[PDB]
């Protein structure tokens, strides 16, 4: 309601803590939220997600960032799909952050989008070697 | 399934991390499973709570630990009394963290629970007067 009070409440300070990225730094949030809204009106059955790199990770590189991905595919599909853009053995290790946490592997990735899709409707994972982001 | 193969999953490492309990270096996790079994059954309306000062808190100490709470209190008027208890100045900090987030103020303790209760089946609370668990 325009007349009504906003709650401000305090787990918005978690934001605080966010973690590292380089695409939201080199692109104004006004961008982002215009591109991933087009994008989910464009394809309401994918989600649009940012993979990116936590800053100590020693691990392969990634070469696009942008990735629209199936709203019914699982988590641990996405690692095997990501595992074999990074040209990684299975041995190698591999994890996922989703606001500084590793997600369930048998999630659904339009379930993480759903609850910690951001503000620009884009969902952030940062990847590492190491099962802690850092 | 017993004979079924039982999935090891990543996420299960975020156990690494979780935060610091004196209750449970106190206790062993039998007799605390056994406790929080007992207590579910008997009070079916509440949720068992350990409520724990985070160790840099620089913040008024808590007489008591352990708390059984009505499931349908939120997680702002489990603010308010524990502040009581405390006697804070309503402009004194006070922050509770779960599994290292600040939890939401509208959330249920019994939601709080249901997602994020341990297997001695005790939800575990941490508070500070600063917004980041430490």
């Amino acid at each position: 309601g325009p007349n009504d009070f906003e709650m401000i409440d305090k787990e918005e300070l978690e934001q605080q803590t966010d973690m590292k990225s380089t695409y939201k730094e080199e692109h104004p949030f006004e961008k982002r939220r215009s591109e991933g809204e087009k994008i989910r009106k464009k394809y309401p059955d994918r989600v649009p997600v940012i993979v990116e790199k936590a800053p100590k990770a020693r691990i392969g590189d990634l070469d696009k960032k942008k990735y629209l991905v199936p709203s019914d595919l699982t988590v641990g599909q996405f690692y095997f799909l990501i595992r074999k853009r990074i040209h990684l053995r299975a041995e190698d290790a591999l994890f996922f952050f989703v606001n500084n946490v590793i997600p369930p592997t048998s999630a659904t990735m339009g379930q993480l989008y759903q609850e910690h899709h951001e503000e620009d409707f884009f969902l952030y994972i940062a990847y590492s070697d190491e099962s802690v982001y850092g």
